[PDB]
């Protein structure tokens, strides 16, 4: 019983990082597709191994976490509406953040960002 | 009547990139002190030309526009909960997000992200 070929072994897990960067959806549904899931982070010594492993440390990748916004009137620190040309830009319809390791880090960025994400399956 | 010196100049705007990368809040009290604000985009037009004139297309600049979330309860996209080693290093006690300029995007990322930042003022 090994990981698939290609996959990076680490205690129970096997993992693999994407090709190409995209959304977050497109990572989750990638992911489904390999019969493995986006990672989800059992401690910081996982993080750590997979940051090492990759040696990529300052940049993002998805993982399996997620919450959505209600509907929101955008406002400039101060108090000014976003205008439209500028509202076709900031962030998504979807108005979702979706979690990304960097560093050693765990941060939230909006969905729509284009980032390489690592999908996990369990060994054991 | 000009920009201050070490200012970029552009249409009504004058522009000052940071010298380091750190939290959205440092970059807020930051700009304050130099009788500034952080970056409000008028337009898509504006955002292309910082861009373009500071030659870093890929990073984040921190920028004038944030939320706050209520207290939440995290949890994995199986449905299982975070545990305590990761929700150390995952968002911030904050739970903000700011939104940075990445691109030709805005984005909104946690707060505690370190980007560098660009402080506005207006001549007109």
């Amino acid at each position: 019983l090994e990981c698939p070929q290609d996959w990076l072994s680490h205690r129970d897990k096997c993992f693999h990082v994407s090709q190409v960067s995209n959304t977050w959806e497109e990572g989750l549904v990638d992911c489904d597709g390999k019969g493995a899931t986006l990672m989800l982070i059992q401690d910081q010594e996982e993080l750590r191994f997979l940051l090492d492993s990759i040696k990529e440390k300052y940049n993002s990748f998805w993982i399996g976490l997620r919450y959505t916004l209600p509907d929101m009137n955008w406002k400039w620190i101060n108090g000014s509406t976003l205008n439209s040309d500028v509202l076709k830009i900031t962030g998504d319809t979807e108005n979702d953040s979706c979690a990304a390791i960097s560093g050693d880090k765990v941060t939230f960025e909006s969905c729509n960002s284009d980032n390489r994400w690592i999908c996990q399956k369990e060994l054991y």
